[PDB]
């Protein structure tokens, strides 16, 4: 694999070639890419998205949009200070082709802050749920008219793939969707492989799958152009990661750690007096202990163990990402970045704690079993409108929810329901219900 | 005014000099700024702040957050392609001090992220209530106990300068606050003046005032630091702005102009004709008319009709700043940049139209009317218990509501009321009524 290729400024539908060098430097192709996603309908939806993590009535707990945020503003960083390292290690990429560090935060950072975007509501738990519709409820009847990566696409629901569609889906007077530069797309990636076979090894590439049948043609088009390595010959595709990907997932990883854990004590699900326990180690070269004592607060004290443990593994990241930079290139870089962390013990340590307090605390437990009766129920009023479209009840269901191919359209259900607000998704929900 | 001067790197309590060309490129205090804000208690709050516009059940309506994200994208565009055109007419700037166009897209944009943090609920009638609070209700009583600039830091309380004070608050822990770059504290204040004299001119400058007496000698260090040029001839201090508070008030005048009036599109409190009627010549350069026509939803059609008018408004902006840059410099500009637009018949109109059908609207009467009793029962609460806290219901009032002199105590329950969370403030609110 090539950088310059790599880091293409390609946008879907584009009939020349785009060179860097000759990019405006105030209309930077990656950083417009930032900006359309802030503006665009999907990410903005996130304002009204909530975490499966509860409410709290007195701490800041974060919603789907403040989260996406931060991460990007941590994969920004990793970007750039990779970026930094790449260009004194390939001069070139500076100096003919005209790639500048801020590129490489600007990639990162677009791609980080979509991450969450096509995720459906509750967490995995909700993608859980719509697999289960067309696993062995009404949606099963739809499995012997659908080849076998369709069906998977709809048992296996992936809120990553379905992110890679909200942001490339064409749509009458927006083809190309939000038109991400590849190289952006490409480090959005993470799993750029089918939805079968399912899991062919225990490579972090191989756990998940990254885009639907409906968009094969167009990541195929992206990893053309990127050159990204072919996985596989066989009828079932799949390519090595962007390297870039590798510090989006890095990005998401030290924030669903770090932040999580974060949450859960300004809640009360963590008592505070774990606090610095399980943190000592990855802050305590950089740690001030006489502001940290000063500090009369919990909320300000956790923020402050948060911001030094986030540091400590955006810098390890990014010293691992450079050590491995030659094999991630290649292809044969199996793991991912935090996998290598010399703190892994402490970070398992937040996470497992994180698990106990937070994830199977009752209210995210009581949220979860809750959302799949709304997903079930917004999925089974769709599909029985889609396939009875005639008859009256139908046809208003249709005028209050939906104002191709029979795989096509169930993707597109899935999708939608999928993206849907939670009060919206809630107050379709109830009047279905009659509550 | 030097533009070394403007784009200090200063931070409060710096004992050395900062010099722009020994900054780590991943660690640019410029950038450091706008993280800094990111992650910050109070930024952070605005997820749970609404603004006074209706929320509504079917279309997407701005939270505080994402209105101030979106300000910040806009002022980055205009403090990167101003940067951009200010080392090329001052190029000393990059080549001797080693300044780059992304710092002044940094400064902007941290400094318009940040406009909002500290705007108490119910937009400018939430003002008011705290000021009608110590004009003519329980907080009358302290007037001959306080100062003249004092009184009216009270009775003219403005978000803007509780902004400045949350942005710099010391605290045991934490002195000087977020400790910002002094240049983003010069691009942040827009009315660099103390309360008095109440509009002494008719400049935009003079129509507010930018810090509390609580505040006056920490600006007093930023605009010696910065060499901000003195303009008040009397006692009453006040200086010229610092030119980019020019394109901080530009983000925030594009961004309250044209997306208020796509919320009140969404929301239906604007019918949807309107939209292209008063957008036309804002677009009608830039608008792919098959591209528009071809659009079947009209949230697609208004938000497309908005990044047009924004990138028009963006570009002018940007000439204007440019063509009245040495005017700036001295100190000698009256207006604001968008009151010299080519399209400000156009801008009128849409504001007029938001103010008839968005802030005079039944829905936001409403909110303002039920704002008014929600702030007065709890600053008349904290005064009390401040007058008498010996009593057993005033020692539940401060463990309730907070767990020096009489003005700092005053200002500092002002601060504390105005940047209470939505729901944090209605629950105490309801708790101290009986509900």
């Amino acid at each position: 694999a090539n950088w310059e290729h790599l880091l293409s400024l390609k946008r879907q539908g584009d009939t020349a070639k785009r060179l860097r060098i000759e990019q405006d430097d105030t209309r930077l192709g990656f950083e417009v890419d930032y900006d359309a996603i802030i503006f665009s309908a999907p990410f903005r939806s996130l304002q009204d998205k909530t975490q499966v993590i509860p409410l709290s009535k007195t701490d800041f707990v974060h919603t789907r949009l403040t989260h996406s945020l931060e991460v990007s503003v941590v994969g920004r960083s990793l970007g750039r200070m990779v970026g930094k390292k790449l260009l004194e290690k390939y001069p070139h990429l500076e100096q003919v082709y005209g790639y500048k560090f801020n590129d490489f935060g600007a990639i990162v950072a677009a791609a980080a802050l979509a991450h969450d975007i096509g995720n459906p509501p509750f967490g995995h738990s909700g993608e859980k749920a719509i697999g289960e519709f067309f696993k062995n409820g009404y949606g099963k009847r739809y499995k012997d008219s659908l080849t076998a990566k369709e069906y998977q696409d709809l048992i296996k629901f992936e809120g990553n793939a379905n992110g890679f569609k909200v942001l490339s889906q064409s749509k009458p007077g927006a083809q190309g969707g939000l038109r991400l530069s590849y190289a952006t797309l490409g480090a959005f990636m993470k799993y750029p492989k089918e939805s079968l076979p399912h899991k062919p090894s225990d490579h972090i590439a191989d756990k998940k799958y990254g885009f639907f049948q409906s968009e094969r043609a167009l990541f195929e088009d992206v990893a053309q152009e990127l050159g990204l390595l072919k996985r596989s010959t066989t009828d079932d595709v799949s390519w090595s990661r962007h390297p870039l990907a590798y510090l989006v997932e890095a990005a998401d990883d030290i924030c669903y750690t770090i932040i999580d854990f974060e949450d859960g004590i300004n809640l009360g699900l963590i008592p505070e007096e774990y606090a610095l326990e399980y943190m000592v180690k990855l802050v305590g070269q950089t740690i001030d202990r006489n502001k940290y004592n000063a500090l009369q607060e919990t909320s300000d004290r956790v923020s402050y163990l948060r911001a030094l443990a986030i540091g400590t593994l955006i810098n390890e990241s990014v010293d691992t990402f450079m050590k491995y930079e030659e094999e991630i290139l290649a292809g044969t870089f199996d793991q991912s970045l935090i996998d290598k962390s010399n703190y892994q013990a402490q970070i398992t340590d937040i996470i497992n704690l994180s698990i106990e307090r937070i994830y199977n605390s009752r209210e995210v437990i009581e949220k979860e079993i809750a959302g799949y009766e709304i997903l079930s129920t917004l999925l089974e009023a769709r599909c029985r409108a889609l396939d009875n479209n005639d008859t009256h009840y139908n046809q208003l269901i249709q005028q209050l929810l939906a104002p191709k191919s029979l795989y096509e359209n169930l993707i597109q259900i899935c999708a939608e329901v999928s993206t849907m607000t939670d009060g919206k998704a809630l107050r379709n929900y109830k009047k279905i219900k009659g509550l």
